């Protein structure tokens, strides 16, 4: 279990271990070592996602690890409440960024190998604090260097905290 610990409030995420191993141990790997702690919600887009994962207060982008295979061909769906690897156009260039889908985003899935059909990979959901989602998704937002829809006031993940004990999100 993971919870991304915002200004907002706890978002609690239970990660898809075996249909997303690679993608799975990547994020937590992120999150063990701080990667995530001090960085932001860089681009929030109502009705669509929020993406955090890659930038400190002022815009400053973290350095990141070599990327990881694209898992996206796995059976899940960007529905309302999951996690995805953000990447650029090739369809192996993940690293750290991530975003929550807050409506389901057909679009984004795999639906194919060609750079247009490899979709987003899924590999993740909130289990609690969609509440907290859906206050950050409404929020304000403006250009910040090459970036649109960075938020006007920013939206920060304190720290990430990874748990291995018995939980009640069965």
């Amino acid at each position: 279990m993971v919870t991304a610990h915002t200004n907002h409030g706890d978002i609690v995420i239970k990660t898809f271990d075996d249909k997303a191993p690679e993608t799975v141990k990547n994020f937590l790997d992120y999150c063990r070592e701080g990667f995530y702690n001090n960085t932001i919600f860089h681009r929030v887009i109502n009705g669509f996602m929020i993406q955090g994962g890659g930038f400190e207060p002022g815009m400053k982008q973290k350095a990141t690890k070599e990327p990881i295979k694209n898992e996206a061909n796995n059976g899940l769906k960007n529905t309302r409440g999951t996690l995805a690897m953000a990447r650029t156009q090739a369809p192996h260039s993940a690293t750290a960024q991530f975003f929550i889908n807050v409506v389901d985003n057909d679009f984004l899935n795999f639906s194919g190998e060609s750079l247009q059909g490899w979709g987003y990979c899924v590999f993740a959901e909130v289990v609690d604090g969609m509440d907290v989602v859906d206050k950050i998704k409404g929020v304000a937002t403006g250009r910040s260097g090459m970036h649109q829809d960075v938020p006007k006031e920013d939206v920060i993940i304190e720290s990430v905290t990874v748990s291995e004990h018995h939980h009640h999100h069965h």
